[PDB]
């Protein structure tokens, strides 16, 4: 007869990947030789931020988020 | 006869990738040999950032986000 | 007879990349060897970013964002 | 009739003498040191040596090497 | 008949005297040393000596190599 | 007949007196050393010497190679 036959077999294998801030990295030895800082008074106010000799590794992700959306649709 | 035949097989094998930020680096032995400061007084105020001899690594990261759509229809 | 036959088989092995930023970099030995700040006063007032011999790495990514569309429609 | 007679005579002498031999060092006097050493920074490897009076000697060589080699062939 | 008379005689001196050998040194005087250092940065590979006096003798050479070859072929 | 006498007679001297030999140093004097640094930066290797008096002897030389061959061929 007038036969339908439809085979429907889409096929994913993919990859979304976000790598975001910070790896894989070598950080070896860091630091200074000698660091002085020689006052008779510090006097500090009022939102100050002071880094004397200080090692600061800061890493901020509000970022890297994946969104995947897939429809798939078979009407006869 | 006067047959149909569909064979819907579409393949995806893709990659969607973000390598955003400080990824892989080498940072070998960082660092100054002296750091010196002197005064009678340091006298910091109202939004100040002061570095003496410090090292920082700062990442921010607000993007590197992936987005995939991908949408199949089939109407017989 | 008057059949018909539709193989729909596209393929996609694509691969879409973002590499943003500071990636695969090699910082050897970095750093001044003597720094000296001598005074009576340091006064410091009011958005002042001060920096004495440090070594800063600052990377700052909004971008590197992927989007990928992909459509696929058959209709009989 | 054949005769041979094969006596080779060796009293050769091969010395090495090397480094330091048959000094006389009559009262040496190192002076007084000082090292003073302050706010240094060293990235790398370090070799030091601090001292008032040194007698060195390093002997890489001085080696001998003696080959002989006697053949006798009849026929 | 056929005689061979193969005697060679060897009395011979092969010989190296190398670096310091016989000296007098009478009452030598290194002065005062003072190194005084302050605020100095190395990033690579230092070597260092400090010292009033020194007496050093290096010898790599003074090596000796001596060959010889005896060959006695009839017929 | 045949009679072959082979009689070389070796009393050679091969000698190598290298480096510092024989001398007299009477009352050798090195001054006062000083060495003030500050404030100094060294990217790459460093060697240094500091000192009031030094002897140094260095050979490399003085080596002897000796090669001797006797070959004596009857038909």
């Amino acid at each position: 007869g007038g036969s339908v036959q439809i085979v429907y077999k889409p096929v994913d294998l993919s990859k979304v990947t976000s790598k975001c801030g910070s790896l894989g990295n070598i950080h070896h030895k860091p630091g200074g030789g000698q660091v002085e800082v020689k006052s008779e008074k510090l006097d500090f106010k009022d939102r100050v931020q002071s880094k004397i000799g200080s090692l600061d590794n800061i890493t901020h992700v509000p970022g890297g988020g994946n969104k995947k959306i897939e429809t798939h649709k078979l009407t006869f």
